């Protein structure tokens, strides 16, 4: 038997079983794994989500796992529901009204539906002169999706990840109950869901912190051939003072074998800049080149320009990049934030965007980053042609709430390391997959206490080590409380 509300969804054509629907929700950005669901839900309101979850919660023996598809940027099927039901979250925002993004009257925050993509949260905020403080490198991701992970970019060192910039949320648990939570209300759910990997319920609304919107961003890249100087400078720029003046700080690694090509593909350096950097590497006999990427946000004041120059000159004076290797660009704030969109459009036309992405994302404690550099950037990765950015930058643990579900190293400073490999060449995917296991194996043998991010483990003992035994027990407790049937986001392979 079907509950009245569940059957109603079928009549209205919200529950689709046709191969067209199920196929679209069977693949993700990773383009490595795939799994067909039994059906796809195209909800028009949060009421439809309650109906589905209430049904599953009340129906004994309910055999349908449920996942919430934001924009499917998952890499290894985290948004699939094998033989289950996939919720097409975007459907919540098709109705021209009411709005799914509402900037508060006082301009202190912005309410956004869990299905909304950050690029739109940004446009709706800028219209009101404000903007979120913490981002992801790419804006075409959903609010609920990044919040289910962490959401990190070059601003996290001073504002923490996106999960540290949420005032409250509306969540529908695995029991089908609508609950509003925050640090002062149903905190248990609030903490569990943030970085919760969609295991406790679906986020329908998230209240995101905002700050006055800067007009422009002075964007710079500094070049190094010495990793010690590179990492020391990133740490200096992101160290607590209160923080330095930089609004964003990330870094990049360029292996020698594909140096000229990777520098050109940054979309930042001119061919003249590239030639100078390639010559520098040859002079130093470097097998790797490093670049710090940073910005300084500022407004359209009359003195702003001159002030930014002074501020930058001052900051750069405290650094140790190679003399004369500082490169600047000045752009509108929104242009900087949406910089990766340009990369997608480009690569997609060449058929180089929708290809396998055996990405490796991890947090490495500061005390072992130099060892990681030697073993990976100067070791394992040498002798290969790399297409895709190799991003590395420090984060401050003080901005992360360990009470939340996100797991991080124990050190005060740890690095986000994102090796965004693209299997652009033919079946070059097997090589890349084996290479990532080799990197992980190298870290295990060297005793590096890293934490994987954006990855799902197919073995229980691995998830326990990921969270940590005590934190794991907590995760399980919260699981037996909000989704005892183990139906939500089975693609994480945690309880499924
Ligand atoms: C695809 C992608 C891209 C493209 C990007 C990104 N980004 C990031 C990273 C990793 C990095 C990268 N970078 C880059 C760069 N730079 C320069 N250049 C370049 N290129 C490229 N790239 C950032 O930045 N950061 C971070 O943190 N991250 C990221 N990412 C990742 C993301 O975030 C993820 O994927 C998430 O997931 C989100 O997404 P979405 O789509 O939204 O979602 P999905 O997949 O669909 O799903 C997931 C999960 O969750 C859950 N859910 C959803 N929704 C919801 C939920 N729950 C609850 N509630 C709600 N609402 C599901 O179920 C699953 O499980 C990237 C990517
Ligand atoms: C320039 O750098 C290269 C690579 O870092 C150096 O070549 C390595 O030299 C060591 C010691 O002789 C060998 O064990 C490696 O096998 C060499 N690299 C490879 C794999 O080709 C080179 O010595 C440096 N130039 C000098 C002499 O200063
Ligand atoms: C960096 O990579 C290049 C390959 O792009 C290496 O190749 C250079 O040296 C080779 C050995 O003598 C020559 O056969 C190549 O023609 C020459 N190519 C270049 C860069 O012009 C280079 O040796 C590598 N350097 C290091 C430090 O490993
Ligand atoms: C942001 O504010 C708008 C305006 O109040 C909200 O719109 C209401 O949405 C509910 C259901 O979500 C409807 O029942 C009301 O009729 C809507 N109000 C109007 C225009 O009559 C919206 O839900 C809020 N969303 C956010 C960003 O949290
Ligand atoms: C990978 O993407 C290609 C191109 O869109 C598609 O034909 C193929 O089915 C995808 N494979 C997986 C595992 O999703
Ligand atoms: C400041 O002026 C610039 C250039 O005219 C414009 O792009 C920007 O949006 C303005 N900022 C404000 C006050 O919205």
């Amino acid at each position: 038997p079907w509950p009245a509300s569940l059957a109603a969804l079928a009549l209205d054509g919200k529950l689709r079983t046709d191969s067209n629907a199920t196929a679209a929700a069977s693949t993700d950005f990773g383009n490595i794994t795939s799994a067909l669901p039994a059906a796809v839900l195209y909800p028009s309101s949060t009421a439809d989500l309650v109906a589905l979850l209430s049904a599953a919660n009340s129906t004994p023996g309910w055999p349908y796992t449920i996942a919430f598809r934001g924009r499917g940027h998952s890499l290894m099927g985290q948004a699939f529901a094998p033989g289950g039901v996939v919720v097409n979250m975007a459907s919540l925002g098709d109705a021209a009204a009411p709005p799914r993004i509402n900037v508060s009257a006082d301009g202190r925050y912005v309410d956004a539906g869990g299905e909304q993509v950050w690029i739109d949260v940004l446009r709706a905020s800028l219209a009101r002169g404000v903007a979120p403080r913490s981002w992801t490198d790419y804006l075409y991701l959903t609010v609920g999706g990044t919040l289910s992970n962490a959401g990190i970019s070059g601003q996290a060192f001073r504002h923490g990840p996106q999960i540290s910039n949420v005032l409250e949320m509306d969540v529908i648990t695995g029991h089908g109950e609508m609950v509003t939570c925050s640090k002062q209300l149903n905190a248990d759910l609030f903490d569990a869901v943030l970085g919760g990997l969609g295991q406790f319920g679906v986020i329908t609304r998230a209240r995101i912190a905002v700050e006055p919107a800067p007009a422009r961003a002075r964007w710079v890249r500094l070049v190094y051939t010495d990793f010690a100087a590179f990492s020391a400078d990133q740490e200096r720029l992101t160290a607590p003072r209160s923080f330095g003046p930089m609004s964003y700080v990330e870094g990049s690694v360029f292996v020698n074998q594909s140096l000229a090509t990777d520098l050109a593909n940054t979309g930042f350096f001119t061919d003249a800049d590239v030639a100078r950097i390639v010559a520098l590497a040859g002079e130093r006999n470097a097998t790797t080149v490093y670049s710090i990427e940073a910005t300084l946000n500022y407004d359209n004041a009359t003195a702003a320009a001159a002030a930014v120059d002074q501020e930058l000159a001052s900051v750069l004076g405290t650094l140790s990049y190679v003399e004369g290797f500082a490169f600047q660009r000045d752009v509108a704030y929104a242009a900087f934030l949406d910089r990766v969109h340009g990369e997608e459009v480009a690569l997609n036309k060449l058929g180089l965007w929708r290809v396998p992405h055996p990405w490796l994302n991890m947090f490495v404690p500061r005390s072992r980053i130099a060892d990681f550099d030697r073993g990976v950037f100067k070791g394992i990765l040498q002798g290969t042609d790399i297409v895709g950015p190799l991003i590395v930058y420090p984060l401050n643990k003080s901005m992360w709430d360990d009470g939340m579900s996100a797991a991080t190293p124990s050190e005060d400073v740890f690095y986000a390391v994102s090796l965004l490999f693209s299997s652009v060449a033919p079946n070059d995917l097997a090589r890349l997959q084996e290479q990532n296991r080799r990197i992980l194996r190298f870290c295990d043998l060297a005793g590096i206490q890293y934490k994987t991010y954006l990855a799902r483990h197919t073995d229980r003992s691995d998830w326990v080590r990921h969270f940590g035994a005590a934190k794991w027990n907590r995760f399980v407790e919260m699981k037996n409380k909000y989704d005892p049937k183990r139906l939500l986001s089975p693609g994480q392979d945690i309880f499924n």
